[PDB]
């Protein structure tokens, strides 16, 4: 049995924002929290909000000391902040890491009782949950903001942290702690750097691509994922060159992104992400560019008619994979009339290269920074970590460590996933 | 030799603090910090210097976390805070608590080298210090407005804090601390409520008394002291019973306070501050009301013109305090033509129980909440460290332990110091 449940409010367009403030925030609260991060505290970014807010009965707090990859510190220090404040409102914003902290700490504002570690607890399914997260919109609502075209934490219940100690992102999940609005306008995007607009529009590429070939795919999230295709490849490049010249393909592509999480958030990702989180975490890489590297060997992974397991699914029948990657190419034009199924894919990976070259990605982890007495060293870490990560319980064929690592190596020496 | 130092700026009337901040803050400064207890973040206090900043260029954070009797561990956090926000300015508001702790923090934000224990060394002289303390006018200024009509430390360098550890409120002192500027409207004290308009108007009753008996007592901190005295002889009682009624007395009692901070903050307390601050960090009495309980035979102790001993300062060749203190009725009526020097201060005395029966004060400290067993058990204790204390460096007649502990005892049993 499948659902697809966001929030029950997704506003977006240039100038959205006070226009879902001057709303509804407003009309219902006087006492809101923002957490965001430096930057954007800087430049002027935050007090967009709270100008429309003071200028109502609304009194404001502003956690802006959130990092990359943010920690379970962090967290407990906004607890204790929104613990002294007392909010009704929580209104993340900068994207992802703020995004993925708010939505932690809305926990430990309405529950403090609880234990990180009992809600990094991956499992078989959301449902079958042992520790059934608490109901959560009794203190304080929680509005998302965005400020990157990467993510989709907009919508999705997703929200990775980092233990401080361990150094593990816990890509934790529950929808209880989904937002209540979620707020995409590109006023804040347009003015974006090129490392970012890149990695960000580069793993929504596969929020999308490992969600319409996912077992938990959907009708309901399979247009959606593609609608985020089509339009990550003909706005894409242009937000990255012309960057704010067109900042209608640096809006299109802004909610591609989301419209992405509204695929993955009920189409669970694959093992990208999986591979992605530890390998971004040790290295210190971001995730999309994480995600670019991996991406074009996970399809040669899953893209295998009669692959070692599959991920034992009803719905997932017969394995489909090596077909979806073709619907996909077959809608954003890569495949030619009289194809063999086998080239459409051929034809898709091309069109990455192709993008991830006009980007700024490299062909490599080796180009990206990483030492190869440092990678082989902790392979088998990151290779036996992933497997024990929840994205890659949805992936279509179940991956073997021994599987994982090969394509580790493959993308640090530039190649291929034959087998 | 002898100075009279304060802030180059005192403005003090019914509407003055936007008129201080629309002149001065904007005029110079963007980046603005704000320190303050949570009472008046919550009743719209802070929110009244936050409109009219953020009305202009001007990027505004509270810290709205202190308490009576600050500690070291709130100051060190928020310098944290300083640290991060980088503020061009600090606005200490609430009165004590919050001044005494923003000044402090004032340093640890220019300085974080600095060692509170350092600081909290007593001395024999303000200029032959050991501890030197650093200039503070680089990184950011430092305003002052108060909410209180008790304390002076809109102009003192005084800055009571806390070890948190110990619990020995250490009243050092240093003018390089000195706030730039002072802000003392009575627009934020005409909702005050009695507990508050008694003891903190009941301290500047000893700001001023044994500051126009101290040593370094001047003509220039002489008139003050009495201004502060006439004035909290006709408008402290109205402004306890009428309290808002007659704002006024709610207001020349608000400047009396500060005056008594003119005179207090170049002719330093003498010995009812130092068993007060010991006195009242023990059993958590507040600090006006240590102080009214003992000036009563404080005056019965220095008023002895061939004590023990004198403080050996070469201004004070004579002991002159049993004069002093009949100046002062002379100047607020209470003597009568014809006296012999020996009435004046009983008619004085007798003012205070007068003054002290109006206001809600006690009798005694057993009748303030503290047992003869938790009393008598630290005395000695309490009576060797208001000997340490820097305020006693300056009372005229230089006090033995002997005789210190005699006085705690005569204000627990609610008796008189003869000797």
């Amino acid at each position: 049995m499948l659902w697809h449940k966001l929030p029950k409010s997704i506003y977006f367009r240039r100038g959205s924002l006070p226009i879902a403030l001057d709303e509804v925030i407003t009309d219902g609260h006087k006492r809101a929290l923002i957490v965001t991060d430096r930057f954007l505290f800087n430049n002027g970014y935050a007090d967009q909000i709270t100008s429309v807010l003071k200028a109502a009965g609304v009194e404001t707090e502003v956690f802006f000391e959130v990092e990359a990859d943010p920690t379970l510190s962090i967290v407990r220090k906004g607890a204790e902040l929104a613990n002294s404040f007392k909010p009704d409102v929580i209104i993340a914003l900068g994207g992802g890491s703020p995004m993925d902290a708010a939505k932690i700490m809305w926990v430990m504002y309405e529950h403090p009782e609880t234990h990180f570690e009992e809600l990094a607890l991956r499992f078989m399914d959301i449902r079958k949950r042992i520790y059934k997260f608490p109901k959560m919109g009794v203190k304080a609502k929680m509005i998302a903001v965005t400020t990157t075209s990467g993510t989709g934490s907009e919508v999705t219940p997703f929200a990775v942290v980092t233990d401080d100690a361990t150094g593990q992102k816990y890509p934790l999940a529950d929808y209880a702690l989904t937002p209540d609005m979620a707020i995409v306008d590109a006023n804040l995007v347009m003015d974006m750097p090129k490392s970012l607009c890149a990695f960000g529009g580069l793993d929504a590429v596969t929020h999308a691509m490992e969600a319409y070939v996912s077992v938990l795919a959907s009708e309901f999230s399979d247009g959606q994922a593609l609608q985020a295709l089509k339009l990550l490849k003909e706005y894409l490049p242009a937000s990255y060159h012309e960057g704010s010249k067109n900042p209608v393909a640096r809006e299109r592509v802004h909610s591609a992104a989301t419209i992405a999480g509204i695929a993955f958030a009920n189409a669970f990702l694959g093992v990208c992400h999986s591979m992605a989180h530890k390998l971004g975490s040790q290295f210190h890489i971001p995730h999309g560019l994480a995600n670019a590297l991996l991406i074009c060997n996970v399809i040669r992974y899953n893209a295998n008619d009669n692959p070692t397991k599959q991920t034992a699914f009803s719905q997932y029948d017969r394995p489909q994979a090596r077909r979806r990657y073709a619907e996909i190419a077959d809608h954003l034009g890569l495949s030619a009339p009289g194809d063999r199924t086998a080239a459409k894919i051929e034809k898709l990976l091309a069109w990455l290269e192709t993008l991830k070259a006009e980007l700024g990605i490299p062909k490599s982890i080796r180009e990206a920074g990483v030492q190869e007495a440092d990678f082989l060293a902790n392979v088998d870490k990151l290779s036996e970590d992933a497997f024990d990560d929840q994205c890659t319980g949805a992936n279509p064929r179940y991956p073997l460590i021994s599987e994982l690592k090969q394509i580790l190596l493959d993308t640090y020496y530039g190649r291929d996933y034959v087998e």
